[PDB]
RNA sequence: AAGGGGACCAGCCUAAACCGUCCGGCUUGUCCGGGCGGGGUCGUGGGGCCCUCGGACCGAAUCCCCAGCCUAGCCGAAG
């Protein structure tokens, strides 16, 4: 089955990343312990649009800067 | 059972794409979810979106009126 972590577990995967786990480690670990969310297409979507935006957010910082590093530098 | 002969006869509304709006979720938006409105309903496949072209006739199974009908009755030839 697979989940989206919302943290780093050891020898499981990355926050943010899609792992397969059994069922019941979903439903009566994972799940209730808010360590990880049911990779449904919905919330799929959810991760995509935030790795989304962090890129965003991030090449805007690595631009406004350019643009500064363009007065500055001359 | 098909088929044939007959009785009767009638076909419609949605879900999804896409658009809009409101609400709340927290993991902040190009988000996800819930409601509502639009759109759409098909097998010669149909619909959505995008271009190009083109701008009155049908009509309920719903509501209204009426005829007709029922729930009392009446006239009715000639020892
Ligand atoms: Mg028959
Ligand atoms: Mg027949
Ligand atoms: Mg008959
Ligand atoms: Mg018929
Ligand atoms: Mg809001
Ligand atoms: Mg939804
Ligand atoms: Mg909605
Ligand atoms: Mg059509
Ligand atoms: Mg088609
Ligand atoms: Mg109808
Ligand atoms: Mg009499
Ligand atoms: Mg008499």
């Amino acid at each position: 089955m697979k989940v989206i972590l919302l943290e780093p577990l050891e020898n499981l995967g990355d926050v943010g990343q899609v792992v397969d786990v059994k069922p019941g480690y979903a439903r009566n670990y994972l799940l209730p312990r808010g360590l990880a969310v049911l990779a449904t297409e919905s919330n799929l979507k959810a991760l995509e649009a935030r790795i989304r935006a962090q890129a965003k957010r991030l090449a805007e910082r690595k631009a406004e800067a350019e643009r500064l590093k363009e007065i500055l530098e001359n």
